[PDB]
């Protein structure tokens, strides 16, 4: 059965894989291959070809992702060959340097060795690569509250934040064969950071926000022809609105939307002021630009959905099916200011994908 | 078949409707009349409480609705006696007054008569008995694109528009029995109206919007234990967001951004300023300003989503199941900032309940 589904999954995907790229007739002698080794080890291996492909496509039928427009150029690494944590700790420093390019972030993503009986080889326990700290003390909040489980996690084994708004996590992650995971401090030189200004309004700098450059999903689950790629961190660059929208504004997040009225000289106290809108435009406008102020890559929304807009005509182009989860589609603001609102998509999931997991804290 | 479903939404309406009611020892008796009544006629006739509840039960069912907090005070009026066209024109009428109650908006139903063997008594062509015609005459557009093609069908019949971009529509609907429906114009001092006006910005009315008071969807079908009322024109208030949002904002419709932009005094060249985003508050808050001023019931978005989480609290409370659709739901400006976003919501049908039908014009 797990070699029956794993060998369907495999049929599908190299016939899928060899199609698209002109390569049909090996597939054949290809899959034969593949028959015998899974027989025989009860698993197999991704050629360099196939892996890069993979991830490709796995991006590309990721529905809730809207700057899917970029997906054949995803930037592959494969780091199959990592047994140490020494050498997982250095692909992931190596990752974030890479991708980060000075600030011209460049799409990447790094895949470690799969599952094998499902046994996982490294298990990756942030969420992001950068992430900030969350701590919460007797109704003393501090930092990022969707971090306050992994945070205090980490500070079970050792780990001691500052306790800043913004303290950096470290890397955290487990090895095969060791009961906990090691924790790596992130260097500092290795984390862009942006400060965060309004183009008109000098008194916004006193609410002193940053984010960091480079958002890179390091718990999702990549599978391509039923192999199990745990550990293979990605990443793109932000579209503003995450930040200005959502880590910034929400509640259960940063919660600055009353400090952004105030500094921005409007009051807050009637809903029909509509303050949290005009603070919420203030601040992601502050985001952009500040992004691009800084030489680091970042999208606003509307040309996100115009370049989203690109990928729906060139799935139709090539023939493909499109997939699409309109709920995550939409953006958090203005949402029916860009096509995809008024229009409805298809939310199956069609493999190779990117997938949850189950969380190895809480 | 058409008895049984008939006799089937029948059992479960009832019951339902009595139990709420306190009512549940008279459904026995009830239902035996029912059982008759359709025996010999193939129909049966609500009770003017059956009715009443009905409708309320028709609203609470609404998952595109987020302002079903106040269900249970929807004012019913039953015109199941009309036999003529000056009787629907005269409850239409009728209707547009007590619901408007000059400005302090009364959520009204009209119940016109059912189908009988699926024949509609009267079929009201109207989308809303309030709304504004639109042209297109070789790539001059005015008015209402919404509204084009209901707009050529009175034309067809006589009716004649002054072409100015708000052009009230007439009444038109057609009775059992005729071939063509009848148009009746709008009388002006029954339609309250609101010019758009910014509390801060004075140059805000050189724009010269402005927008009806009281939006009555006049084609949407009632159901109610298996009987049609194709015809049971409804009405709440506005929340903001549809006018500021919807109606003046989309492409499709006024698309009138660019001038918002340009009359607030910023920039409509780059989509990193946030100028829609921008515009779209502005505008926003140029219309709760103008209803609230004008003494005219409005809701703004935020206080529309608190009262809609009561609503949930107290469908909980009284043993209700929720039903809703998120994508609905959500308002189409600053949806994060509303938790209606963060939660989801199950989108059966459950009847009583409102429906789409098919257009007689197109
Ligand atoms: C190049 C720039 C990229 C942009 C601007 C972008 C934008 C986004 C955004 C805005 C979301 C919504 C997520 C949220 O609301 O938290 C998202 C989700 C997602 N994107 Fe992308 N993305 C990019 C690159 C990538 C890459 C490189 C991959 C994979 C290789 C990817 C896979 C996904 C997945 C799987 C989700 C759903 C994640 C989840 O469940 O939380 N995207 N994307
Ligand atoms: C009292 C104030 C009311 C407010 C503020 C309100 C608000 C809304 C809003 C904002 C929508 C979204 C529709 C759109 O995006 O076009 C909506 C949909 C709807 N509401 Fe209400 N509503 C109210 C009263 C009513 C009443 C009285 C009924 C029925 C008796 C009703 C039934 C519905 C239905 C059926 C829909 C979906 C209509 C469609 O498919 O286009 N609501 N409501
Ligand atoms: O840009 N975003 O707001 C955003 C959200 C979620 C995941 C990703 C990635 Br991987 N690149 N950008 C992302
Ligand atoms: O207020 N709204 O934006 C809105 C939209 C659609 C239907 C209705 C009714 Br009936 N009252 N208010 C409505
Ligand atoms: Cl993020
Ligand atoms: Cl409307």
């Amino acid at each position: 059965e797990e070699k029956e589904i794993l060998w369907n999954e495999a049929k599908a995907f190299i016939a899928a894989c060899y199609q698209e790229l002109g390569k049909a007739a090996e597939v054949k002698d290809r899959l034969a291959d593949i028959k015998s080794e899974i027989d025989l080890t009860g698993s197999y291996v991704h050629t360099k070809e196939e892996l890069e492909h993979g991830a490709k496509m796995a991006w590309r039928n990721s529905n809730r992702c809207i700057g899917r427009l970029f997906w054949n150029s995803l930037n592959v690494i494969d780091r199959r060959d990592v047994r140490t944590k020494e050498e997982v700790r250095d692909a992931l420093f190596h990752h974030i340097e890479t991708a980060t390019n000075n600030g011209k972030i460049r799409p990447t993503i790094t895949i470690f060795p799969p599952e094998e009986k499902g046994e996982k080889q490294v298990e990756i326990w942030n969420h992001q690569l950068i992430r900030y700290a969350g701590y919460e003390s007797d109704g003393e909040r501090i930092g990022d509250p969707a971090s306050c489980s992994l945070t205090a996690a980490c500070e079970e084994l050792g780990w001691r934040g500052e306790r800043t708004d913004f303290d950096l996590l470290p890397l955290i992650f487990r090895m095969k064969g060791d009961e906990q995971p090691v924790w790596y401090e992130l260097p500092r030189s290795l984390v862009i950071e942006v400060p965060i200004t309004h183009p008109d309004i000098e008194a916004f700098s006193d609410l002193e926000l940053k984010w960091y450059g480079v958002p890179i999903i390091s718990d999702m689950k990549l599978e391509v022809g039923g192999i199990h790629y745990n550990a293979a961190p990605f990443n793109g660059w932000y579209m503003g609105t995450e930040i200005g929208a959502r880590n910034l504004a929400d509640e259960k997040r940063y919660d600055k939307l009353k400090k952004v009225a105030s500094v921005i000289g409007i009051a807050a106290d009637y809903n029909t002021d509509l303050w949290k809108d005009q603070a919420l435009v203030e601040l992601n406008k502050a985001v952009l630009h500040s992004y691009k102020k800084q030489g680091v890559s970042i999208v606003d929304h509307h040309t996100a959905a115009s370049q989203f807009k690109r990928f729906e005509e060139q799935a139709e182009e090539a023939g493909r099916k499109l997939t699409g989860d309109w709920t995550w589609l939409i953006p958090p603001i203005s949402p029916a200011a860009t096509h995809i609102f008024h229009r409805s998509y298809d939310n199956s999931i069609v493999k190779p994908n990117y997938f949850y997991q189950d969380k190895p804290y809480e």
